[PDB]
């Protein structure tokens, strides 16, 4: 039901703003927020031309529309303003807030210099998260400023935290992915920025509710002041928070994780502000994607180191075999090659078990089992009991495994096992919970993670479907 | 001789700022630019001790002592000055320098947001170099602002260029290595920052000359104020520079590039912008350390498919060197395999020559030659004529080769080729003259790149390489 829910189309805006939406063509008004007269202390009714009269800014806007840069930003002194205005296909769609008190903006460039030092320094990434979380918390001036990673089913946790102390601290915390849904995640992807200065604000219509230009509801995707879905209001609520802010973290077009601040009170942010944080924000999806690709590059290459020596060992030996379990030189390797603490090689009824694996009977009926499956190159778990419940009598010594075919379905099988780790994933509030409405309790849950293995990296599974390249070619070569 | 003169410890400083060394235990001059006393407005002798009347910065500075921040800054509103230190050991290096007319930090901020926004952009490279030359020239305002790019030679080449006309504009010009000796390119990598605002400025000591609480000279290494080599300044006056401004491009703790600034009259830049410059220069230094990192890969992986296809081919064969040359298929991949247009496999008598590779007699003669010097794994070239004069009867087809042994000392070779490439390396001035005094001649000079082919990316030779190891390994095994 909440995937379904359109929050890019409300028709409405926050009171912290006005709206005012014109034709490229001529400058006309085709709609506006009602309260748009409060700000702008002009009617300008819909059909009306904007000129150097109702708005000052018309020539600098005019230049700005004919330009590449995608956004427009204006102070009207006159009126103590923040304009900036945004293109939507043919449309140019102004917002009009209030100034920020003079804020130094050598202090905002500032704090934006340590990070930029902290951050091309290459220190340790849970730093890296905590010494932008902190100059955020500072330069915004929230009860809590939290940074929040996305794992890979869309839940997050909490991976670092500033705050006063007048907001419970969230760090280490899982919540699920229902939090922040779909069409949710996917707008935060391309509208990095967003802010909720008040959670009770009064809705601000935009008439007419269709746009005459283009014959639809006015697509609000880039609009700033976007009147946020309710649904989401109810759960600050639930939480006590009177004002939040959240930047999104992009790392490769996907959106890595949210920069999120909450406060116990209202709270506004002013748009230089904001526009430092994405800068923050920014600046760190630049370490973050360095950090991940020589962490992947510098295990690739690790795991080459093995892959070279096992390769050389097969094409040495005569039996071949004895290239992977020759001696405790090669057993090792075939167990680091996939950072595995156990292996067994079944070449029809010839079983071998390296290290630490199940028993040769939990192996035959694991064997069994994969073959009623449809596994063609690999099949990969960090949690075996999921799919395979038996397995459960084996969790010890074998929650993860990857398992690879080598013959053409003539049961030959190398099978990496990697042992049980107990974790206690402590949750914030029962995640399962289907109120749908959002849930009231955020008293911090616990479940254990029972059966379940430390997961499969992308260069572990890669190096296993080199190896199991390598083999095949030798035991068809072999056949 | 250049080499070794040492830039870092001149006992002396430009005009534009004044120096002031004291010791971190009590805060007692021990050192001091002669100028100090027109700054700083006060006399405080060798052996005084620095306090709230002579320095009332003194409190903010002691706290920044004891602090991580590696560096000092103050604005002395009192004496409309922007003070700055830093730590050499034991010593804080106080420099003094005149506050810039008040300029907007918001629109330095403003142009470090294009930058930042066209960075994380992803566009080519090329446009990156210029949309940042550009900004600097912009916040600068020097009459020529270059971006410079370092060879492996240490040579280097114009790849970007803004500036008014006032100055020549050098894009795409050569200049040689010794222009920015070793000294000089390594004091630059961890002094990131380096200003000449007036080219015939007249050294200011620094007193005493031997500190006396270290026992040395002093060592200026980060020394914004340091005095510049003589003989650096001489090029200045040659090349009509009365000011110059250059930033260090730093990728991965090398040396990349420099973004240079120059003026026709003499120029001055704010602590500020100069700041700002430095964070324009690091934005890039990112944006490049990606482009290079996502390039590499995405031809790894590419390279990576046709050594898959090989190694499956040689492995499918029964003769196996038709895995390499057994169809249209096969030969084509062998020669994209390191981006090469001819491939010659020999096996003792057992010529192959695929695409355009010299006449079979040049190669006799070309693997006789290559025997004679001590080849282990492989040797690439892309100028063979250097080493080997009698190939330049055949540049057309080979100018550059990947050579490999295949068989212990027992004549087997694959030789990959690649025909001459006619460039121009337009340099800018003579290179090779030595007057050594610098050359007064920057008249643009013109040689033709003949019998040198384009040249091998580490890629290509790592696959070359990995191909060399899974041939030696069959032709072991059918041997
Ligand atoms: C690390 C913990 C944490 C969480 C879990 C969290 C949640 C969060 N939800 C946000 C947005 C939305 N949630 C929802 C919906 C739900 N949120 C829920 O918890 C539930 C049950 C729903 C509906 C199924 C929606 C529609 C939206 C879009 C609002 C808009 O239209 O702008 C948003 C973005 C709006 C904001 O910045 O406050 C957040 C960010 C704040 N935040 C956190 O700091
Ligand atoms: C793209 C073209 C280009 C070049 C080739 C260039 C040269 C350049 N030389 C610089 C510095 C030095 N050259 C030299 C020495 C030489 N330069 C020469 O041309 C020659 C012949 C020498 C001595 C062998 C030295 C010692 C230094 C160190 C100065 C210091 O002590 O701070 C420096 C750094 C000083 C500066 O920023 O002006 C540069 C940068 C400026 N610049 C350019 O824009
Ligand atoms: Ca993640
Ligand atoms: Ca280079």
């Amino acid at each position: 039901s909440c995937g379904a829910e359109p929050i890019h189309i409300p028709g409405a805006i926050q009171e912290h703003g006005a709206l005012l939406v014109l034709s490229a063509r001529e400058f006309s008004v085709v709609q506006a927020s009602d309260n748009l007269a409060n700000y702008i202390g002009v009617d300008l009714p819909i059909g009306a031309v904007a000129t150097e009269a109702n708005l000052p800014f018309i020539s600098v806007l005019s230049a700005w529309y004919s330009g590449e840069e995608s956004n427009f930003r204006y102070a009207w002194a006159e009126k103590k303003l923040d304009v900036s205005a945004h293109r939507s296909g043919t449309l140019v769609i102004l917002e009009v807030e209030k100034a920020g008190v003079g804020e130094s903006a050598e202090k905002l460039m500032g704090e934006l210099t340590s990070l930029a030092k902290y951050l091309n320094s290459a220190p340790s990434l849970e730093d890296a998260l905590f010494r932008t979380a902190q100059l955020v918390s500072s330069i915004s001036g929230h009860d809590r400023t939290l940074i929040y990673d996305f794992g890979l089913d869309w839940s997050g946790h909490v991976v670092a935290e500033a705050g006063s102390g007048a907001l419970p601290s969230y760090l280490g915390l899982r919540f699920p992915a229902g939090d922040i849904p779909p069409q949710a995640r996917q707008l935060y992807t391309i509208n990095r920025l967003r802010m909720i200065p008040d959670v009770d604000y009064k809705p601000v219509p935009i008439r007419p509710e269709v746009n005459a230009e283009t014959g639809a509801v006015l697509d609000m995707s880039f609009s700033q002041l976007r009147s946020v879905s309710p649904v989401h209001l109810e759960y600050m609520r639930n939480m006590g928070t009177a004002a939040s802010m959240s930047v999104s973290i992009v790392v490769n077009g996907a959106l890595w994780g949210l920069i999120a601040c909450h406060h116990a009170t209202p709270h506004s942010v002013s748009l230089a502000v904001r526009e430092a944080c994405d800068f923050a924000a920014q600046l760190l999806s630049m370490r973050i994607a360095m950090e991940q690709s020589s962490q992947d590059a510098s295990r690739r290459v690790e795991l080459g180191h093995i892959q070279a020596r096992l390769l050389k060992g097969m094409a040495a030996a005569e039996k071949w075999v004895d290239g992977l379990l020759g001696g405790e030189g090669e057993r090792e390797d075939l167990l680091k090659q996939v950072g595995a603490d156990g292996a067994a090689l079944v070449l029809g009824d010839d079983y071998e078990l390296v290290g630490n694996t199940p028993s040769r009977e939990q192996v035959e009926e694991l064997i069994l089992w994969l073959g009623e499956r449809e596994i063609a190159d690999v099949f990969a778990t960090d949690n075996l009991a999921g799919n395979y419940p038996t397995a459960a009598a084996y969790a010890s010594v074998a929650s993860g495994i990857i398992a690879m075919r080598v013959s053409e379905l003539h049961g030959s099988w190398l099978i990496w096992f990697r042992p049980e780790v107990i974790k206690t994933v402590r949750w914030g509030g029962d995640p399962h919970k289907t109120v749908i409405h959002p849930r009231k309790s955020f008293e911090i849950w616990k479940e254990q993670l029972r059966n379940t293995s430390f997961p499969w990296s992308e260069p572990e599974l890669a190096a296993a479907r080199e190896l199991r390249g390598a083999i095949i070619g030798i035991v068809l070569r072999k056949t």
